[PDB]
């Protein structure tokens, strides 16, 4: 029983490497939630490399998918993958050429998530909106999922808000693969809200808070 092991309460720890732009760093958090009910919260402290001369919010897509809530009737693969967990990459191409690939690993030790994560951003322009600060969070967004290859494939259109006005945008794509063979879901869709709940002025201190929600493509 996976019930019996992602529990309906579960805490998670989280270490990121990365570099952006060629600054690099290291951030250190921990995180609490409803695995059933699709909310999450997480708190984040830069421990190297602070403070970070760019926008927080190209990072806080990569602080948790055993977090989103699954209709009965679709299988919820990345629960289903524990204990052993999973891994995911993901490419996110902005519209102005920056660029950021990110691995991450997730297990499950000691009764809490685990999640190590590695990050390079490359490419921002110096005047750009990362590089300059001028992002204000990510517009709710809709990942579409697929399965192919053995794997849990998700694009997004993601956008985030500018301080002057407009967006800046980018197209995601993710690989989610279990560390074992558990069923895969058919296409689906999952809408997601992070938000920034608060931070320090410099950004060295972050909370999150994030709500995902599967939903149906086809009947339901």
């Amino acid at each position: 029983d996976n019930m019996a092991i992602i529990k309906e309460f579960m805490r998670f720890k989280v270490h990121m490497e990365g570099s952006v732009n060629g600054h690099e760093f290291e951030i250190e958090g921990e995180g609490e939630g409803r695995p059933y009910e699709g909310t999450q919260t997480a708190k984040l402290k830069v421990t190297k490399g602070g403070p970070l001369p760019f926008a927080w919010d190209i990072l806080s897509p990569q602080f948790s998918k055993a977090y989103v809530k699954h209709p009965a009737d679709i299988p919820d693969y990345l629960k289903l993958s524990f204990p052993e967990g999973f891994k995911w990459e993901r490419v996110m191409n902005f519209e102005d050429g920056g660029v950021v690939t990110v691995t991450q690993d997730s297990s499950l030790q000691d009764g809490e998530f685990i999640y190590k994560v590695k990050l390079r951003g490359t490419n921002f322009p110096s005047d750009g909106p990362v590089m300059q600060k001028k992002t204000m969070g990510w517009e709710a967004s809709s990942e579409r999922m697929y399965p192919e290859d053995g794997a849990l494939k998700g694009e997004i259109k993601q956008r985030l808000k500018l301080k002057d006005g407009g967006h800046y945008d980018a197209e995601v794509k993710t690989t989610y693969k279990a560390k074992k063979p558990v069923q895969l879901p058919g296409a689906y869709n999952v809408n997601i809200k992070l938000d920034i709940t608060s931070h320090n002025e410099d950004y060295t201190i972050v909370e999150q808070y994030e709500r995902a929600e599967g939903r149906h493509s086809t009947g339901g």
